[PDB]
């Protein structure tokens, strides 16, 4: 009777503490790899394209940016990296990436008219700009109405709006800032002019602060824009004597959690994925990927690593910490293919190779609640991973790449171990159930046989194909073969 | 002579990386899962109790605050989440969460008279308002000062205090801003008015901000706070010509550390504890508790998992890797109850169980390492984990809640495997002291006894029980017995 | 034949989970601990040397910094912690932090006359203080104008550049807040005066924000800067009725990556780190340290460990898991000294200690890659670690302290146990190797000898030494020696 352990025709290799590129019977890769080529719905709900345009553009509504299509719901948003069309009239708008942050995820986002153009019947409600030219003459934002003096009279412009809507509301406007005395004049009348916005929660002043600026889409202007969230039942009230950029509509909202913004210069296709990348979709349940940091779903714990593979089988050897394995029994049995463990015999009848399936069944069903522990156990959310930061925020935004790559460091490292580790554990696990075995075996024959040290045992009487079932059987009978020496 | 492993009326479950709730002799319990369920003194200093009061609230002074007791000395503030009696005059209050850090903790805080209100002789110090009603009168912030114009003149306003308190102090003033023109002049005469304010390091001044706004507790005007602290042996020095809503009180500091806010509904009854939670104060020592993220104190690492349990002793088999426990020795003894591993001899006289105490002390010697630096070798400090943030201040408050988060899964994973591994090592380490004592017997006796091969050794001669106990004793005599085939 | 194991007189204690001090013949180290002292170099460029200056009065001009050495390059930059130099004209600086972060990596760094003084023609260009005094007459950064009346006019004041220079230039300007209404028409004689700066990104105007405030320096007034980065052929533009404070100079900057600011007291002294410390210049290759936290570049990892004793060699004690080493091998030899394990014959010719080089090795093999496999993993990329926070924005610097030691006890915990386990399995191994040493002659020889159970073989024959060569050469004759019976 001899003790050994599967072989096989394997090539696969793994990596352990002391040794490198080490060949197993059978592996596992737990680090996701590949990714589907492109941008799809998450979780059904379609993301936000704006193609070449700026979440300013649009929410301001650049008439570059006329065609677009606002599902009232998205997932996410795709923002170019840098879009054309953004405040096509030049000047700044007020914090804008916690705009973007508030913006991310909608559910839903509907446009209301707040504050009709054609209400204001005591001040020129038309005038546009080369900048914002459209056909191409003079234009200006769709969703913004620009304020100026009527005749030669800017009388105190007043509008306000109540949010009857149910739900709050997303509300911008906008200060015009002259490049110098008269042109203040011309288009507003009155200088020392204000712009007076007023909520539960917000209160502000601005006068128009002028300055000798270079051309921006050959204007010298500026254009300053601030936004404010119109809370439910509460009402706004502007009031400008000149300067003002009202808004005509306002944006219904309604979060429910926090999505991001994706920057890809790419165009979704309608597919679908938990889980998407700006450079693809991920499809997959392994506890780690390496396509891309920057994911927006439920994402399998994005690690810097090339591979994972966990040994799952034994060092394959062909013909350990237990001496069994590559050891004393010299090699492995390519003819014994329904399991790792078994025996062979050389009886009054042929044989032959029988897997021990009771042993091989403990291993494959140990083995693998080590896979899927390794596995199962990873903690996944959903979460965005990437962000926005203004120029003058490069401290913030260097903290967060530093968590960022804090973070990556870490589960790299415990990643990249617990493969070596456990891999080292796994094979040594399948040199011990052999050596394991070749005792099961030892400890019923005794000196019933003789133990050639090879692996194999030689009878010191007859076994037919009774016996030897009957050893394997876990049910020897030294009690009888006894009595038949030499 | 029988070599076997103590098992024993155990029903206790622990985890390994190969199999689940498998039964085992002892295991240990590393995870604290119960809390006080009341909120308590921190290392005896008490907190600072606000009912539905607020941080602004209780240092302006709002009427409804008064009834409050403020031990000149804190360990942490417990604020409701969202408190009634904030400011009772409609503002704001700037850089309001960086006042609310700063004044995590105290040692101490004491409230000074720095600029007297019956010293503005000049001006009208009694201005209240239904916002601030009292009895029910119109009444005011009962540490700030409202300066409005005398008969009808509001003279230059002139205050200033030199710091000669001994430790640094936090001053709070305010400008308000009115409705209208109208008001504005009815109240403090002159428009234009400025507030200006100037130490050391600040420079500041204001002019009010006007706008038509809703009514907030029937109040249109709006009162926008600002402070800062004055070094010692600084001065302050306020001037205006009318807005200003002037200090009477001053707040002597002194920190030494940084705690936190708790945002709780509770109310503190008295007790103890180096750890409080929103839901109850904590008592333990293990490295782990799953009760709330948001502690304060020193923590045993939070993590978010169910259960953490130790495999301590051996699988409980009634009735491994190395063959022994539930192996070749197919079951274990009831009846031995002095250790965990033991021999069992049946001689001329009776017997008869006997743990063999010195592998069963060098296993519970050992095991309890390994308990102890799972737990003392994680490292513990003092931390608040809960911070404010502004409503313009999204992005800023989520990247701190990834960053929780972060730590949370990495402390989980790690935790959460830390007891597979270490259990799947705790058990074949049982496991191979048995076939360690089954070798440390079969190496002594060798031929002058048979190997039935279930564990048990039949001797091929005569055993008193001082021969017995020689085999235990580590000291047979292989050259003496050695004379009686068989 | 014996078959025990190495040693020597060594006390070096290595740590286990189970053992506590644990005397072991090799050991390794991973916890570097030295470093020059140097203030070196990263890559092979230098800090920029700031001295009693801080990185303002530098900018500015302070005239104490004058006596410095500035260089178009530099990996880092070292400032004192307090310097001495900075505003000689108290003030503040709009932006401060953002602005050092930005500088603290450049190539290169060049400073141009951009806006020549005297072409101010209708303003005075010769304001200056005792504030900044030289020799020690009144003076001013000598990078700024203060433009004040001349005769009894403050003209409108004009300045244009058009950015040439090909490269980016950061640009700064400043605003004086006079003591009073009347020093301000004595200087600029007019108030309602305002700076307007304005380029095709930033607009700002501002006006004097006058305050009666304390003296710093002797000096009531204060100057405000504020900074920009005017691009490529861009053109920064000033404006103002009073009070600017003009820049002489822009300065070329070319960046490609960030940087830290290293607060010590030293000087660089020509040489070269890859990591610097405010203590010294790392150089290693281990995956750990604990020199100094606040690092400058590609370091091991900052772990709050004392000792990182790792281990290399059994377990000692000359005359486990598996029975063999300070086991039923009751000692090691002192005599051996050729490698970790081997054999001791006792035969007709003396005799003599040999290692068992092959099975020595396959240990020196695997031991070695455990070792590198701990260090050769770590991640390691270029990073600073200590930045600058207002004093406005505590939480946010508070945020950034809970997130290094976040992963300060990440690394830490991590290190600690990595080294405990991996010692209590490197030791096991060891062991391991041993006891499957006594098997691999035990299996060979079978009943041609007695096993004295010592470690020791005797022989039922005669064993010349080329028999005793032929046990060790792994090719013994068991169907030869078998003749000769007891
Ligand atoms: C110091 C002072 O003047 N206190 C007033 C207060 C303030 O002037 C006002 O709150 C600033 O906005 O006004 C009080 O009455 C406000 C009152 O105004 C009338 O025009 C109107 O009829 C009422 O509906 C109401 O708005 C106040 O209590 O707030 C009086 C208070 O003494
Ligand atoms: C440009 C100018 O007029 N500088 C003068 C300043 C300023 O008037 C004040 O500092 C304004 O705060 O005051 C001095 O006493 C000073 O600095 O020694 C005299 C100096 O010549």
């Amino acid at each position: 009777i001899c003790v050994g352990y599967h072989s096989n025709n394997s090539t696969e290799k793994v990596d352990t503490i002391l040794e490198r590129n080490v060949t197993v019977t059978h592996a596992q890769d737990i680090l996701e790899k590949t990714h589907n080529g492109k941008l799809c719905k998450l979780n059904g709900i379609p993301p936000l394209e704006l193609g070449d345009c700026s979440i300013a553009g649009w929410l301001l509504g650049n008439p570059e940016c006329d065609r677009l299509l606002t599902v009232p719901e998205w997932s996410y948003i795709m923002e170019k990296e840098n879009p054309r069309n953004g405040l096509c009239y030049p000047g700044s708008f007020n914090d804008y990436e916690e705009l973007k942050h508030l913006i991310s995820s909608v559910t839903h986002f509907e446009k209301v008219k707040i504050l009709p153009k054609d209400r204001w019947t005591q001040h020129t409600t038309t005038g546009g700009s080369q900048g914002c030219a459209v056909f191409d003459n003079p234009s200006f934002f769709r969703n913004m109405v620009w304020l100026t003096k009527k005749g030669s009279n800017y009388p105190v412009a007043k509008g306000s709006y109540n949010n009857t809507s149910g739900e709050q509301m997303l509300i911008i406007w906008g200060v015009h800032h002259p490049n110098d005395e008269t042109e203040q004049r011309t288009l507003y009348q009155n200088v020392g002019a204000y712009v007076s916005v007023g909520t539960s929660t917000l209160n502000k002043r601005s006068l128009p602060e002028i300055a000798t600026r270079p051309e921006v889409n050959g204007q010298g202007g500026r254009m300053e824009f601030s936004w404010t969230i119109l809370d439910i039942w509460d009402t706004i009230n502007f009031e400008s004597t000149g300067n003002l950029i009202a808004p005509e509509y306002g944006f219904k909202i309604s979060k429910r959690g926090s999505s991001g913004i994706m920057k890809t210069e790419g165009t979704l296709e309608n597919c679908e994925t938990k889980c998407q990348t700006p450079l693809g979709a991920i499809n997959t349940t392994l506890p780690f990927h390496n396509i891309h940091p920057l994911t927006i779903g439920e994402c399998p714990k994005y690690v810097k690593s090339e591979r994972l593979v966990l040994a799952t089988g034994l060092r394959n050897v062909p013909q350990g910490l237990f001496g069994a394995i590559a050891g004393f029994i010299e090699g492995g049995w390519q003819g014994m293919v329904d399991g790792w463990y078994g025996y062979h015999h050389s009886n009054d009848q042929g044989s032959g190779y029988a897997a021990d399936k009771e042993s091989t069944q403990k291993a494959f069903d140990g083995i693998t609640n080590k896979v899927n522990s390794v596995i199962e156990k990873m903690n996944t959310q959903f979460e965005a991973v990437g962000k926005e930061f203004s120029n003058l925020e490069k401290r913030l935004e260097n903290l967060n790449k530093k968590m960022e790559d804090g973070f990556l460091d870490v589960w790299t490292y415990n990643a990249e171990l617990l493969v070596l580790m456990e891999n080292e554990m796994t094979l040594d696990f399948h040199d011990s159930n052999v050596k394991n075995l070749y005792d099961k075996v030892r400890m019923q024959l005794r000196d019933n046989v003789k133990e050639l040290g090879n692996g194999c045992f030689e009878f010191y009487h007859k076994c037919d194909d009774e016996c030897m079932n009957s050893v394997k059987n876990g049910t020897y009978d030294y009690s009888k073969y006894e009595e038949e020496s030499k």
